[PDB]
């Protein structure tokens, strides 16, 4: 049916519109910079362990922030991308629009017990977020982000062996910033 | 070095280089195009393994830096290596407000050079055969369709699966005129 690049493009154009008013933290660069790196991580992960429903899981990597940070409705995602993608973005949303924000334990438990592909997108998200910390973070903020990353590894590393290995290496590398 | 670490180095370099640039006539950042080209390139590897995949993915990210940005060949050579620099050069039909190379010259040099650079151009044209912007007249759509046929003929040797994909995109694009 649908080429992997056509799945990407549909999600990518959607996300570029949805996130058009959003930048990276402390940087004037488009938020799209983050989503590019998450999606690339996910497609690279397939090379080191094939992913069931790779097209839709790539789309979930592109769209994973739409319900939290944009004017995007769950109904829009379900109509345009299907249930599995909608439920992927919901699983990855700590908070949907101005609804209640879920605790990390609740968030990680639901991802651990749910479809492994959703958990795998979270590993790709944290790997992306273990680039060098923003220049305005103190030693304490860095240290806390490092410890939170270790919980994400412990709770979700089951999802994909190679990507868990890569997240551990990023966690070990990030130790140098504090 | 991990394929995604190669992507990130080139991606962050490109986001900075292209920071004031939109898609022509859109508020959307130029980065939108680069994401689709790099994704087409990494997808292509699944259907026929590419030699020097990491550097080829960086070439797909960086392919417009010498045309459109303050980027120098020296910077590309120093940060990404001679293979990436030479790839970006092969794909630059012009450098800034300089004279364009003729299509014949451009495609000939891509056909006779490393097959990876030709493969990135097929991924570039695949990306540019999405529905044409509202502002393109019938003539402009028609001519872009026929230029696409020349790219497939001259460069389709580079990667069989990607050539089959460009052919399908060309046959789909015919509906717009
Ligand atoms: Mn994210
Ligand atoms: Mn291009």
């Amino acid at each position: 049916s649908t080429h992997l690049a056509d799945h990407y493009n549909q999600a990518w154009l959607f996300a570029a519109r949805a996130h058009r008013n959003q930048t990276l933290s402390g940087s004037p660069l488009p938020y799209l910079v983050h989503l590019g790196m998450v999606a690339n991580e996910l497609l690279a992960a397939d090379r080191d362990g094939a992913i069931e429903r790779l097209g839709e899981t790539l789309q979930i990597a592109v769209l994973h922030d739409t319900l939290q940070d944009t004017a995007t409705s769950p109904e829009e995602l379900r109509q345009q991308f299907g249930e599995f993608v909608c439920a992927g973005v919901q699983a990855l949303s700590k908070r949907v629009g101005d609804g209640p924000k879920r605790s990390l334990d609740d968030y990680l438990q639901a991802l651990a017990e749910g479809p492994a592909q959703y958990a795998l997108v979270k590993l790709c998200d944290r790997i992306t977020n273990l680039q060098p910390p923003p220049q305005t973070w103190n030693q304490d903020k860095i240290a806390n982000y490092h410890q939170e990353s270790q919980l994400i590894l412990a709770r979700l590393g089951h999802a994909h062996a190679a990507t868990a290995r890569r997240l551990r290496e990023k966690i070990e590398h990030y130790r140098q910033y504090y």
